[PDB]
């Protein structure tokens, strides 16, 4: 099946907890995969304009590890719950992708999670201005704008709203699309 095939692909790239004990300032992100209309999508947030770091930018759910977290995956799930109401029973964490090093002292660990078909986002307005889906296949043929660095523009055909996706967020989306969608029969 589509979902079993995605999970099998994702598992081959799982680094596990290899890098997780290293003494960094630690953040986790959840790359939430949603199946709608026979296709996989990624769920993104738009960060509230109130937030000090990167207000109004497109981001994956996630945030800073805290002492309650049993592990890095727990960080991602806690933060996703806080931001979009995703409950742990509504997500299956399939793997841990390559961590992202930033600012010399920070390590961001991404987890890919399969999201339950009955999940409905409940954006928490103190953290998140918007939640939206992008079909995973979009990231194979994105609409690219150069601002000099590359920015994706995605227009939701449901409402015509255009979102700009960039940076680590755009990078991770492409990675996940390659992993899951490369070399598939039609
Ligand atoms: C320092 O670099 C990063 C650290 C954390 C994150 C993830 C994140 O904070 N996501 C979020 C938070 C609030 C609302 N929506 C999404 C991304 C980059």
């Amino acid at each position: 099946s589509m979902l079993d095939d995605a999970k099998a692909r994702l598992r081959k790239y799982d680094i596990g907890g290899k890098y997780s004990h290293l003494p960094y300032n630690k953040y986790s992100v959840l790359l939430p995969l949603v199946a709608k209309e026979g296709k996989l999508h990624l769920l993104f947030t738009v960060r509230s304009e109130k937030l000090r770091r990167a207000p109004g930018e497109v981001c994956f759910p996630g945030g800073k590890r805290d002492p309650t977290d049993m592990d890095d995956a727990a960080t991602a799930l806690r933060e996703a719950q806080e931001e979009v109401g995703l409950r742990p029973h509504q997500v299956e964490v399939v793997c841990c992708l390559v961590p992202c090093l930033i600012d010399t002292d920070t390590l961001i660990t991404p987890f890919v999670g399969l999201i339950d078909h009955n999940f409905q986002a409940q954006p928490n307005p103190a953290e998140v201005k918007d939640v939206f889906l992008v079909p995973l296949a979009y990231f194979l043929h994105p609409q690219v704008h150069d601002q000099i660095n590359h920015i994706f523009e995605y227009t939701n055909p449901e409402d015509g709203v255009t979102y700009q996706i960039k940076g680590m967020t755009a990078n991770l989306a492409v990675l996940v699309a390659f992993i899951i969608l490369e070399k598939k029969p039609t």
